[PDB]
């Protein structure tokens, strides 16, 4: 069986299953609450999410649901990241808990909250300018101490992004469509770097910008990858400054050691934060 770690090993009565939150391909995903996490505090109970195998699961599905959690122990705690909180390990099946985003991912929230195309039943409030900019500022933010880490995430985006009840960015499924995120070496040699990582948050800079747009809108992925060899880049989002999209085309460099690192993006994206006003 799995061996105990009392750093992380929270008893099972402490635990409160709830709804579901979705389906990974890991396994299955369901909101809970945790009595006395903060052992200082033990009447206290906190929301988290609850990772746990799927009914029809393998052998390889519970090697990947440990190893996801075994990585989430070494990388260590960030404001910007979902942090592993505990696990549950001995009485029976394995649950891994971690922080709870309650506003889902960043696409979503950003879509729903376009001026009414927006495809929410339920619209919000419109983010501000430098609430956008703070948001890429956030992500960096995460990706900086992810890469200081030597963690590749290989599918940075804005869905693989969660927000919590008090809009904290926080960088998602991390310790483990998607093509039009890649860089052309990860498309075409499936080389990942965290230079592989920082296109990608060229391309999560112009969905944050367009409030969630699907990137190279109507092209096939056959032609993506001859159309990034010729030098097409994304145009600039309508609602978008030219230091932001240059930004954006600095992560798109052909060349992947001369894009920026998350480090100086982070320090970019400080100085441009300070300079949007909450006017506009
Ligand atoms: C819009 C849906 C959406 O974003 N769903 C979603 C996207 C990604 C991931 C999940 C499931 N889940 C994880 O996989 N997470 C996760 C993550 Cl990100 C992880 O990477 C390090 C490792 C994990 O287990 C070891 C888990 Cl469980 C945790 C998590 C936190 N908060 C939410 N809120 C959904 C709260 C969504 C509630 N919505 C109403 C239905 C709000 C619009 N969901 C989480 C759901």
């Amino acid at each position: 069986e799995l061996p105990e770690d009392p750093r992380w090993e929270l008893p099972r009565d402490r635990l409160v299953l709830g709804k579901p939150l979705g389906e990974g391909a890991f396994g299955q995903v369901v909101l809970a609450e945790a009595i006395g996490l903060d052992k200082d505090k033990p009447n206290r109970v906190t929301k988290v999410a609850v990772k746990m195998l799927k009914s029809d699961a393998t052998e390889k599905d519970l090697s990947d649901l440990i190893s996801e959690m075994e990585m989430m122990k070494m990388i260590g705690k960030h404001k910007n990241i979902i942090n592993l909180l505990g696990a549950c390990t001995q009485d029976g099946p394995l649950y891994v808990i971690v922080e709870y985003a309650s506003k889902g991912n960043l696409r979503e929230y950003l879509q729903a909250r376009r001026p009414p195309y927006n495809p929410s039943h339920n619209p919000e409030e419109q983010l501000s300018s430098k609430d956008l900019v703070s948001c890429a500022y956030q992500v960096a933010r995460g990706m900086e101490y992810l890469a200081s880490k030597k963690c590749i995430h290989r599918d940075l985006a804005a869905r693989n992004v969660l927000v919590t009840e008090d809009n904290v960015m926080k960088i998602a499924d991390f310790g483990l469509l998607p093509v039009k995120w890649m860089a052309p070496e990860a498309l075409f040699d499936r080389i990942y770097t965290h230079q592989s990582d920082v296109w990608s948050f060229g391309v999560l800079l112009w969905e944050i910008f367009t409030l969630g747009g699907s990137p190279y809108p109507g092209v096939p992925v056959e032609e993506l990858f001859k159309l990034l060899k010729e030098g097409h880049r994304m145009d600039k989002p309508s609602n978008c400054t030219n230091e932001l999209y240059m930004m954006m085309r600095d992560c798109w460099h052909a060349v992947p050691s001369q894009r920026p690192t998350f480090k100086q993006l982070v320090e970019d994206l400080d100085r441009i934060v300070a300079l949007t006003s909450n006017q506009e």
